[PDB]
Protein backbone atom coordinates (compact mmCIF):
# COMPACT_ATOMS: atom_id res chain seq x y z
CA UNK A 1 0.00 0.00 0.00
CA UNK A 2 0.96 3.62 -0.54
CA UNK A 3 0.59 6.45 1.98
CA UNK A 4 0.73 9.81 0.19
CA UNK A 5 0.84 13.08 2.16
CA UNK A 6 0.05 16.58 0.88
CA UNK A 7 2.08 19.49 2.19
CA UNK A 8 0.58 22.94 1.42
CA UNK A 9 2.89 25.92 0.85
CA UNK A 10 0.64 28.25 2.89
CA UNK A 11 0.87 26.08 6.08
CA UNK A 12 4.09 27.84 7.14
CA UNK A 13 2.21 31.23 7.03
CA UNK A 14 -0.25 30.34 9.83
CA UNK A 15 0.21 31.56 13.47
CA UNK A 16 3.53 30.03 14.62
CA UNK A 17 2.11 27.20 16.84
CA UNK A 18 -0.20 26.06 14.00
CA UNK A 19 2.38 26.60 11.23
CA UNK A 20 4.25 23.73 9.69
CA UNK A 21 7.37 23.68 7.47
CA UNK A 22 8.18 20.93 4.93
CA UNK A 23 11.61 20.22 6.41
CA UNK A 24 9.83 19.10 9.63
CA UNK A 25 7.89 16.25 7.98
CA UNK A 26 8.92 12.85 9.41
CA UNK A 27 10.75 11.29 6.43
CA UNK A 28 9.57 7.77 7.38
CA UNK A 29 5.89 8.66 7.89
CA UNK A 30 4.70 8.55 4.27
CA UNK A 31 5.66 6.79 0.98
CA UNK A 32 5.03 9.97 -1.14
CA UNK A 33 5.06 13.67 -0.25
CA UNK A 34 3.04 15.96 -2.53
CA UNK A 35 3.82 19.68 -2.62
CA UNK A 36 0.77 21.93 -3.25
CA UNK A 37 1.03 23.95 -5.39
CA UNK A 38 3.11 24.81 -8.45
CA UNK A 39 1.80 27.60 -10.73
CA UNK A 40 1.53 28.08 -14.49
CA UNK A 41 2.78 30.89 -16.74
CA UNK A 42 2.79 30.93 -20.56
CA UNK A 43 1.62 27.26 -20.56
CA UNK A 44 4.70 26.28 -18.50
CA UNK A 45 4.78 24.92 -14.94
CA UNK A 46 6.50 27.35 -12.52
CA UNK A 47 6.86 28.12 -8.78
CA UNK A 48 4.09 30.34 -7.26
CA UNK A 49 6.65 32.17 -5.03
CA UNK A 50 10.46 32.34 -4.73
CA UNK A 51 10.29 30.92 -1.20
CA UNK A 52 8.69 27.76 -2.76
CA UNK A 53 12.23 26.88 -4.03
CA UNK A 54 13.44 26.75 -0.42
CA UNK A 55 10.45 24.52 0.40
CA UNK A 56 11.36 22.22 -2.60
CA UNK A 57 14.95 21.87 -1.28
CA UNK A 58 13.71 21.13 2.27
CA UNK A 59 11.01 18.65 1.10
CA UNK A 60 13.29 16.89 -1.41
CA UNK A 61 16.15 16.81 1.13
CA UNK A 62 13.90 14.46 3.20
CA UNK A 63 14.81 11.81 0.52
CA UNK A 64 18.36 11.76 2.00
CA UNK A 65 16.73 10.48 5.28
CA UNK A 66 14.42 7.96 3.53
CA UNK A 67 15.92 6.83 0.23
CA UNK A 68 12.65 5.05 -0.73
CA UNK A 69 10.57 8.27 -0.25
CA UNK A 70 9.09 9.80 -3.39
CA UNK A 71 8.12 13.44 -3.90
CA UNK A 72 5.46 14.81 -6.30
CA UNK A 73 4.66 18.39 -7.34
CA UNK A 74 0.95 19.23 -7.54
CA UNK A 75 -0.42 21.81 -9.99
CA UNK A 76 -3.93 23.23 -9.83
CA UNK A 77 -6.34 23.06 -6.96
CA UNK A 78 -9.81 24.45 -6.35
CA UNK A 79 -8.78 28.15 -6.17
CA UNK A 80 -6.65 27.84 -9.34
CA UNK A 81 -9.72 26.59 -11.25
CA UNK A 82 -10.00 25.19 -14.76
CA UNK A 83 -9.22 28.16 -17.07
CA UNK A 84 -5.35 27.86 -17.24
CA UNK A 85 -5.71 24.11 -17.93
CA UNK A 86 -8.38 24.63 -20.64
CA UNK A 87 -6.06 27.02 -22.48
CA UNK A 88 -3.02 24.73 -22.01
CA UNK A 89 -4.66 21.54 -23.44
CA UNK A 90 -6.35 23.43 -26.35
CA UNK A 91 -3.48 22.90 -28.86
CA UNK A 92 -0.70 20.29 -29.41
CA UNK A 93 1.85 23.18 -29.21
CA UNK A 94 0.61 24.32 -25.76
CA UNK A 95 0.54 20.75 -24.46
CA UNK A 96 4.13 20.22 -25.71
CA UNK A 97 5.33 23.48 -24.06
CA UNK A 98 3.74 22.32 -20.79
CA UNK A 99 5.07 18.71 -20.97
CA UNK A 100 8.67 19.82 -21.70
CA UNK A 101 8.51 22.48 -18.92
CA UNK A 102 7.28 19.76 -16.47
CA UNK A 103 10.22 17.42 -17.33
CA UNK A 104 12.82 20.19 -16.87
CA UNK A 105 11.19 21.56 -13.66
CA UNK A 106 10.82 18.18 -11.94
CA UNK A 107 14.39 17.13 -12.80
CA UNK A 108 15.89 20.50 -11.81
CA UNK A 109 14.22 20.48 -8.40
CA UNK A 110 14.59 16.71 -7.72
CA UNK A 111 10.87 15.78 -7.76
CA UNK A 112 9.94 12.18 -8.63
CA UNK A 113 6.72 13.06 -10.49
CA UNK A 114 3.71 15.31 -11.14
CA UNK A 115 0.24 15.48 -9.51
CA UNK A 116 -2.23 17.08 -11.94
CA UNK A 117 -4.99 18.68 -9.87
CA UNK A 118 -7.28 20.23 -12.48
CA UNK A 119 -10.56 21.22 -10.83
CA UNK A 120 -12.06 20.23 -13.19
CA UNK A 121 -12.06 19.15 -16.86
CA UNK A 122 -15.65 19.49 -18.14
CA UNK A 123 -17.04 21.63 -15.31
CA UNK A 124 -16.66 25.05 -13.59
CA UNK A 125 -16.35 26.76 -16.99
CA UNK A 126 -14.20 24.09 -18.68
CA UNK A 127 -16.07 22.96 -21.82
CA UNK A 128 -17.11 19.34 -22.57
CA UNK A 129 -14.19 18.87 -25.02
CA UNK A 130 -11.75 19.07 -22.06
CA UNK A 131 -12.85 15.53 -20.97
CA UNK A 132 -11.17 14.29 -24.20
CA UNK A 133 -8.30 16.85 -24.11
CA UNK A 134 -7.35 16.09 -20.49
CA UNK A 135 -7.08 12.39 -21.52
CA UNK A 136 -4.92 13.41 -24.55
CA UNK A 137 -2.69 15.52 -22.18
CA UNK A 138 -2.31 12.57 -19.77
CA UNK A 139 -1.45 10.10 -22.53
CA UNK A 140 1.08 12.52 -24.13
CA UNK A 141 2.68 13.32 -20.74
CA UNK A 142 2.99 9.54 -19.95
CA UNK A 143 4.62 8.96 -23.38
CA UNK A 144 7.11 11.84 -22.83
CA UNK A 145 8.02 10.57 -19.35
CA UNK A 146 8.65 7.06 -20.78
CA UNK A 147 10.84 8.53 -23.58
CA UNK A 148 12.81 10.69 -21.12
CA UNK A 149 13.39 7.65 -18.85
CA UNK A 150 14.75 5.59 -21.80
CA UNK A 151 16.92 8.38 -23.25
CA UNK A 152 18.55 9.39 -19.92
CA UNK A 153 18.58 5.85 -18.37
CA UNK A 154 16.96 7.00 -15.09
CA UNK A 155 13.74 5.89 -13.31
CA UNK A 156 10.63 7.26 -15.03
CA UNK A 157 8.84 10.28 -13.49
CA UNK A 158 5.52 9.35 -11.84
CA UNK A 159 2.32 10.75 -13.32
CA UNK A 160 -0.66 11.12 -11.01
CA UNK A 161 -3.93 13.04 -11.04
CA UNK A 162 -6.65 13.90 -8.57
CA UNK A 163 -10.01 12.37 -9.42
CA UNK A 164 -13.29 14.09 -8.47
CA UNK A 165 -15.42 12.68 -5.69
CA UNK A 166 -18.73 14.13 -6.95
CA UNK A 167 -20.32 11.65 -9.39
CA UNK A 168 -21.69 14.32 -11.85
CA UNK A 169 -18.21 15.94 -12.00
CA UNK A 170 -16.62 12.51 -12.69
CA UNK A 171 -19.05 11.87 -15.57
CA UNK A 172 -18.40 15.22 -17.32
CA UNK A 173 -14.62 15.31 -16.81
CA UNK A 174 -12.97 11.87 -16.70
CA UNK A 175 -12.40 9.16 -19.40
CA UNK A 176 -11.78 6.60 -16.64
CA UNK A 177 -10.49 3.56 -18.69
CA UNK A 178 -8.07 5.75 -20.70
CA UNK A 179 -6.80 7.71 -17.66
CA UNK A 180 -6.29 4.48 -15.70
CA UNK A 181 -4.03 3.21 -18.59
CA UNK A 182 -1.66 6.21 -18.51
CA UNK A 183 -1.68 7.38 -14.88
CA UNK A 184 0.40 5.67 -12.19
CA UNK A 185 -2.10 6.80 -9.50
CA UNK A 186 -5.47 8.50 -9.14
CA UNK A 187 -5.90 10.44 -5.88
CA UNK A 188 -9.68 10.24 -5.39
CA UNK A 189 -11.05 13.34 -3.66
CA UNK A 190 -13.24 11.52 -1.13
CA UNK A 191 -13.71 14.71 0.94
CA UNK A 192 -15.66 18.04 1.01
CA UNK A 193 -18.76 15.77 0.78
CA UNK A 194 -20.56 17.92 3.42
CA UNK A 195 -22.88 19.49 0.78
CA UNK A 196 -22.91 22.96 2.44
CA UNK A 197 -25.56 24.38 0.02
CA UNK A 198 -28.31 21.91 1.02
CA UNK A 199 -28.92 23.53 4.45
CA UNK A 200 -28.31 20.49 6.68
CA UNK A 201 -25.36 19.12 8.66
CA UNK A 202 -23.31 16.72 6.56
CA UNK A 203 -20.09 14.77 7.05
CA UNK A 204 -16.88 15.80 5.36
CA UNK A 205 -15.89 12.22 4.41
CA UNK A 206 -18.27 9.48 5.66
CA UNK A 207 -17.20 5.91 4.82
CA UNK A 208 -20.85 4.91 4.16
CA UNK A 209 -24.04 6.84 3.39
CA UNK A 210 -26.42 7.93 6.13
CA UNK A 211 -29.74 5.99 6.28
CA UNK A 212 -31.43 9.43 5.74
CA UNK A 213 -29.44 10.27 2.54
CA UNK A 214 -31.56 10.24 -0.62
CA UNK A 215 -30.70 10.55 -4.33
CA UNK A 216 -27.27 11.94 -5.23
CA UNK A 217 -26.71 12.62 -1.50
CA UNK A 218 -26.49 8.82 -0.97
CA UNK A 219 -23.35 8.79 -3.20
CA UNK A 220 -21.50 11.38 -0.97
CA UNK A 221 -19.40 8.73 0.78
CA UNK A 222 -16.09 6.81 0.33
CA UNK A 223 -17.73 3.47 -0.50
CA UNK A 224 -20.02 4.90 -3.26
CA UNK A 225 -17.35 7.12 -4.78
CA UNK A 226 -14.65 4.41 -4.97
CA UNK A 227 -17.25 1.92 -6.22
CA UNK A 228 -18.16 4.32 -9.07
CA UNK A 229 -14.48 4.68 -10.11
CA UNK A 230 -13.97 0.84 -10.09
CA UNK A 231 -17.33 0.04 -11.82
CA UNK A 232 -16.43 2.47 -14.62
CA UNK A 233 -12.96 0.94 -15.19
CA UNK A 234 -10.30 2.40 -12.88
CA UNK A 235 -7.61 -0.01 -11.69
CA UNK A 236 -8.26 -0.72 -7.97
CA UNK A 237 -4.48 -0.73 -7.24
CA UNK A 238 -4.08 2.74 -8.84
CA UNK A 239 -6.83 4.30 -6.67
CA UNK A 240 -5.54 6.30 -3.70
CA UNK A 241 -8.36 7.15 -1.28
CA UNK A 242 -8.46 10.71 0.03
CA UNK A 243 -8.29 10.95 3.88
CA UNK A 244 -8.98 14.49 5.12
CA UNK A 245 -7.08 15.77 8.18
CA UNK A 246 -9.86 18.38 8.80
CA UNK A 247 -13.62 18.78 9.13
CA UNK A 248 -16.40 21.13 8.02
CA UNK A 249 -18.37 23.36 10.37
CA UNK A 250 -21.93 24.61 10.45
CA UNK A 251 -24.17 26.88 12.51
CA UNK A 252 -27.24 24.88 13.62
CA UNK A 253 -30.68 26.50 13.22
CA UNK A 254 -31.72 24.83 16.52
CA UNK A 255 -29.14 23.89 19.19
CA UNK A 256 -31.58 21.09 20.24
CA UNK A 257 -31.23 19.39 16.77
CA UNK A 258 -27.61 18.28 16.63
CA UNK A 259 -27.48 15.11 14.55
CA UNK A 260 -26.45 14.44 10.96
CA UNK A 261 -29.06 16.05 8.70
CA UNK A 262 -29.97 18.78 11.26
CA UNK A 263 -31.03 22.18 9.80
CA UNK A 264 -28.24 24.75 9.38
CA UNK A 265 -28.00 28.54 8.87
CA UNK A 266 -24.46 28.99 7.51
CA UNK A 267 -20.81 27.82 7.65
CA UNK A 268 -19.18 27.99 11.11
CA UNK A 269 -16.67 30.70 12.11
CA UNK A 270 -13.03 30.28 11.00
CA UNK A 271 -10.57 28.59 13.31
CA UNK A 272 -7.68 30.58 14.85
CA UNK A 273 -5.01 28.86 12.70
CA UNK A 274 -6.62 27.80 9.43
CA UNK A 275 -8.70 30.98 9.01
CA UNK A 276 -11.30 29.54 6.61
CA UNK A 277 -15.05 29.80 7.30
CA UNK A 278 -16.61 26.33 7.40
CA UNK A 279 -13.32 24.45 7.99
CA UNK A 280 -11.32 23.37 11.04
CA UNK A 281 -8.03 21.44 10.94
CA UNK A 282 -8.04 18.14 12.97
CA UNK A 283 -5.80 19.92 15.50
CA UNK A 284 -8.43 22.74 15.79
CA UNK A 285 -11.23 20.18 16.31
CA UNK A 286 -9.07 18.79 19.19
CA UNK A 287 -9.21 22.25 20.81
CA UNK A 288 -13.00 22.31 20.18
CA UNK A 289 -13.39 18.97 22.07
CA UNK A 290 -10.89 19.95 24.80
CA UNK A 291 -12.91 23.17 25.51
CA UNK A 292 -16.23 21.31 25.93
CA UNK A 293 -17.85 20.22 22.64
CA UNK A 294 -20.01 17.08 22.87
CA UNK A 295 -18.40 14.31 20.80
CA UNK A 296 -20.66 11.81 19.00
CA UNK A 297 -19.65 8.74 16.97
CA UNK A 298 -21.94 8.13 13.96
CA UNK A 299 -21.76 4.38 13.33
CA UNK A 300 -23.93 4.31 10.11
CA UNK A 301 -21.34 6.65 8.45
CA UNK A 302 -18.33 5.50 10.59
CA UNK A 303 -17.25 9.06 11.37
CA UNK A 304 -17.45 11.44 14.35
CA UNK A 305 -19.14 14.80 14.82
CA UNK A 306 -19.05 17.34 17.61
CA UNK A 307 -21.14 20.28 18.74
CA UNK A 308 -21.25 23.05 21.26
CA UNK A 309 -24.11 25.51 21.41
CA UNK A 310 -25.03 26.18 17.79
CA UNK A 311 -21.58 25.18 16.36
CA UNK A 312 -21.41 21.71 14.71
CA UNK A 313 -18.40 20.03 13.05
CA UNK A 314 -18.21 16.88 10.92
CA UNK A 315 -14.68 15.42 10.84
CA UNK A 316 -12.30 12.43 10.89
CA UNK A 317 -10.53 10.97 13.92
CA UNK A 318 -8.21 8.00 14.74
CA UNK A 319 -11.19 5.53 14.83
CA UNK A 320 -12.61 6.68 11.43
CA UNK A 321 -9.12 6.53 9.86
CA UNK A 322 -8.69 2.95 11.27
CA UNK A 323 -12.07 1.80 9.92
CA UNK A 324 -11.41 3.40 6.51
CA UNK A 325 -7.89 1.81 6.37
CA UNK A 326 -9.40 -1.65 6.99
CA UNK A 327 -12.08 -0.96 4.34
CA UNK A 328 -9.44 0.13 1.80
CA UNK A 329 -7.37 -3.09 2.27
CA UNK A 330 -10.58 -5.17 2.05
CA UNK A 331 -11.40 -3.37 -1.23
CA UNK A 332 -7.89 -3.95 -2.70
CA UNK A 333 -7.15 -0.26 -3.16
CA UNK A 334 -3.70 1.18 -3.86
CA UNK A 335 -3.52 3.18 -0.65
CA UNK A 336 -4.39 6.48 0.99
CA UNK A 337 -3.58 10.17 0.65
CA UNK A 338 -3.65 12.52 3.64
CA UNK A 339 -5.15 15.89 2.71
CA UNK A 340 -3.42 18.00 3.99
CA UNK A 341 -0.67 16.58 6.28
CA UNK A 342 -0.26 20.09 7.79
CA UNK A 343 -3.77 19.89 9.42
CA UNK A 344 -3.03 16.63 11.33
CA UNK A 345 -1.59 17.31 14.85
CA UNK A 346 2.04 17.51 13.61
CA UNK A 347 3.33 18.80 16.98
CA UNK A 348 1.27 16.47 19.21
CA UNK A 349 0.36 19.52 21.36
CA UNK A 350 -3.29 20.03 20.39
CA UNK A 351 -4.62 16.44 20.61
CA UNK A 352 -2.15 14.78 23.03
CA UNK A 353 -2.12 11.65 20.77
CA UNK A 354 1.61 11.93 19.76
CA UNK A 355 2.93 13.44 16.48
CA UNK A 356 0.71 13.11 13.41
CA UNK A 357 -2.03 10.93 15.09
CA UNK A 358 -4.07 10.55 11.92
CA UNK A 359 -1.19 9.84 9.55
CA UNK A 360 0.65 7.53 12.03
CA UNK A 361 -2.58 5.46 12.26
CA UNK A 362 -2.49 4.91 8.46
CA UNK A 363 1.28 4.21 8.51
CA UNK A 364 0.66 1.38 11.02
CA UNK A 365 -2.59 -0.01 9.55
CA UNK A 366 -1.36 0.13 5.91
CA UNK A 367 1.91 -1.67 6.96
CA UNK A 368 4.05 1.15 5.53
CA UNK A 369 7.71 0.01 5.63
CA UNK A 370 10.87 1.42 4.16
CA UNK A 371 14.20 -0.48 4.29
CA UNK A 372 15.77 2.96 4.67
CA UNK A 373 13.80 3.54 7.94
Amino acid sequence: YQLMCYYTSWAKDRPIEGSFKPGNIDPCLCTHLIYAFAGMQNNEITYTHEQDLRDYEALNGLKDKNTELKTLLAIGGWKFGPAPFSAMVSTPQNRQIFIQSVIRFLRQYNFDGLNLDWQYPGSRGSPPKDKHLFSVLVKEMRKAFEEESVEKDIPRLLLTSTGAGIIDVIKSGYKIPELSQSLDYIQVMTYDLHDPKDGYTGENSPLYKSPYDIGKSADLNVDSIISYWKDHGAASEKLIVGFPAYGHTFILSDPSKTGIGAPTISTGPPGKYTDESGLLAYYEVCTFLNEGATEVWDAPQEVPYAYQGNEWVGYDNVRSFKLKAQWLKDNNLGGAVVWPLDMDDFSGSFCHQRHFPLTSTLKGDLNIHSASC
